[PDB]
């Protein structure tokens, strides 16, 4: 009968109201959250009417279209967002693709800096407005975030305050957990980004294959029946929730960690301990638990995916079963490969199958086929081993540096704010990969670049720039990283225009926080990039030196800016011959 009313009894009023709260924020970036909230209370007062009498007015419409309807009623929808209320002039569905076309990637709103005594004043008077602001925040930031992670989230922002605000070093206590919360989230919303865009690019069957390979690789016990299943379910969950369908996406998940943990015996050992929990912190649990241990009875291989005889009949018949099959076995045994490598196996084996199968004697042709396998592997791994070298002898931020120098080179026409971004991004993932047991490192690496190039290509949809990037961010979803290391300088390229102002620095960034004056610098270093593309790493490295002495002597004068006044353009200049 009413949907509005089963989503509702389903969720309770708490989890429905914050769900509802975060999947407008994230349709209606730009409004103030005190009208958000005021849309969320009519549209959660209409479902209590409908709880009580479903055959009532409108209670039998569609989620979408009630709230749809709600979101199409707000004050200054047109002078607020020009191309949303063309949307609201169509139905179901159209109305719901374009407000999902329009969500908006890069917002560029202020940076949520923790301002301990002015938060802990809120939340003591108001805990209930206090996370309802918390969740829309992050939503508006990030419309594509998981809605019911975001709901754990603030759990977790909800303990922060509760432990630290009666503290005696209360910004002491409070700064490094919601720097740490910040952290978590970032990487929460990059992941399940790239689930989006994985559907939007690549299609269902892209995402049921990433899953397959990544569950295989959790859950390793688990048989091919379980796995399928697990990922026929939770395809369906991130389908709705990336389609803004919130409340049943939350719904779904509830009954697949149910299912999960009704079943854990023959899943995974290491679901245990999230299975004894309350319900948003079991189905975080699960989503983020490590491998299990590799079973001593896992098959050989060979058997049936080289030797059997009717391969050619089996890969005929049902395709995507059989290769299906394949996909989980090879990547139960292998956690110690990327997700992205197990795809590339799964195609390569897919395209020998075909090449061998078209052929006088298949057999014979496919007998080699695991050998083929190696180089798919080899490179990675070396590039993984170079990098952390790298990573270990310099450190994050010249990591970082020579990442940023590495991607403006593959693509100067990014706007500089963004090839920092990634470049300072990609810094942070050898922070996290380089230091692990060395067999992680790979999985780890490779994994983590696939979230930040997904960044980078999802903000060149909203600004093309460069048609290798929008090659490497289309062909392929399994090929992507490896598209992106082939890339070399754009030699097409013209040189950006000078414009000594760039380079140009004053006794402002003395005042800025380590992490902000790096930015300026790696700013710097970006358009030092273009340009002369044609400088090396090392004259780049030198150059950049030479800028930074500079700042920290200017910073550490008497005098701030005449020393920036009279030493700076000298080397602006000095630093032109420097490179190329
Ligand atoms: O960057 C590349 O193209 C090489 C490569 C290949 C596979 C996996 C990772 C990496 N690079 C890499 C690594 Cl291994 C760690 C931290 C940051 C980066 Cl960019
Ligand atoms: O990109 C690399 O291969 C690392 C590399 C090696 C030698 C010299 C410089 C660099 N990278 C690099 C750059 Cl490009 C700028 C500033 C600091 C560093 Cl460590």
């Amino acid at each position: 009968k009413s949907e509005i009313a089963h989503r509702f009894n389903d969720l309770g009023e708490k989890h429905f109201k914050g769900l509802v709260l975060v999947a407008f924020s994230q349709y209606l970036q730009q409004c103030p959250f005190e009208d958000h909230v005021k849309l969320v209370n009519e549209v959660t007062e209409f479902a209590k009417k409908c709880a009580a009498d479903e055959s009532a007015e409108n209670c039998d419409k569609s989620l979408h279209t009630l709230f749809g309807d709600k979101l199409c009623t707000v004050a200054t929808l047109r002078a607020t967002y020009g191309e949303l209320a063309d949307c609201c002039e169509k139905q179901e569905p159209e109305r719901n693709e374009c407000f999902l076309t329009h969500k908006d990637d890069h917002p560029n709103l202020p940076k949520l800096k923790p301002e301990p005594d002015a938060q802990c004043a809120a939340f003591q008077e108001d805990p209930d407005k206090f996370l309802g602001k918390y969740l829309y925040e992050v939503a508006r930031r990030h419309p594509y975030f998981y809605g019911p992670e975001l709901l754990f989230h603030a759990e977790e922002y909800k303990a922060d305050f509760t432990e630290c605000c009666p503290a005696d070093d209360k910004a002491g206590c409070l700064i490094p957990k919601l720097d740490a919360l910040k952290e978590r989230i970032l990487l929460s919303s990059a992941k399940e980004r790239l689930k989006c865009s994985s559907f939007q690019n690549f299609g269902e069957r892209a995402v049921k294959a990433w899953s397959v390979a990544r569950l295989s690789q959790k859950f390793p016990k688990a048989d091919f029946a379980e796995v399928s299943k697990i990922v026929t379910d939770l395809t369906k969950v991130h389908k709705e929730c990336c389609h803004g369908d919130l409340l049943e996406c939350a719904d779904d998940r509830a009954d697949l960690a149910k299912y999960i943990c009704e079943h854990q015996d023959s899943i995974s050992g290491k679901l245990k301990a999230c299975c004894d929990k309350p319900l948003l912190q079991k189905s975080h649990c699960i989503a983020e638990v490590k491998e299990d241990d590799l079973p001593s009875d896992l098959p050989a291989l060979a058997a049936d995916f080289a030797e059997d005889k009717e391969i050619c009949k089996h890969y005929k018949d049902a395709k995507d079963v059989f290769l299906g099959t394949f996909l989980y076995e090879y990547s139960r045994r292998h956690p110690d490969y990327s997700v992205s490598l197990l795809l590339r196996i799964a195609k390569t084996y897919e395209a020998t199958l075909e090449k061998c199968c078209a052929e006088a004697d298949p057999p014979a042709c496919y007998a080699t086929v695991f050998d083929q396998f190696t180089p798919l592997v080899e490179e990675p791994k070396s590039l993984v081993k170079k990098n952390c070298d790298l990573f270990e002898e310099v450190g994050e931020y010249d990591f970082q540096n020579a990442l940023i120098v590495r991607y403006t080179k593959k693509a100067p026409q990014v706007s500089t704010p963004t090839l920092v971004e990634i470049g300072r991004t990609l810094g942070k993932v050898g922070s996290r990969c380089c230091k692990l047991p060395e067999s992680e490192r790979l999985p780890c690496s490779e994994n983590h670049l696939a979230l930040a190039l997904n960044r980078l290509c999802v903000l060149h949809e909203k600004t093309p720039v460069s048609e290798k990037i929008t090659k490497c961010c289309t062909d392929s979803l399994a090929e992507r990283r490896p598209c992106f290391s082939a890339l070399e300088l754009d030699e097409g390229y013209v040189p950006k225009e000078f414009k000594a102002e760039t380079f140009t620095f004053h006794a402002d960034i003395c005042t800025l926080p380590e992490d902000e004056k790096q930015i300026k610098k790696q700013s710097a270093l970006a358009e030092l990039v273009k340009h002369k593309p044609k400088a090396t790493k090392e004259q780049l490295k030198t150059v950049l030196g030479n800028f930074s002495a500079f700042v920290a002597k200017c910073c550490g004068a008497e005098d701030k800016e005449a020393c920036f006044a009279e030493e700076g353009p000298k080397l602006v200049a000095s630093s032109q011959l420097a490179l190329a």
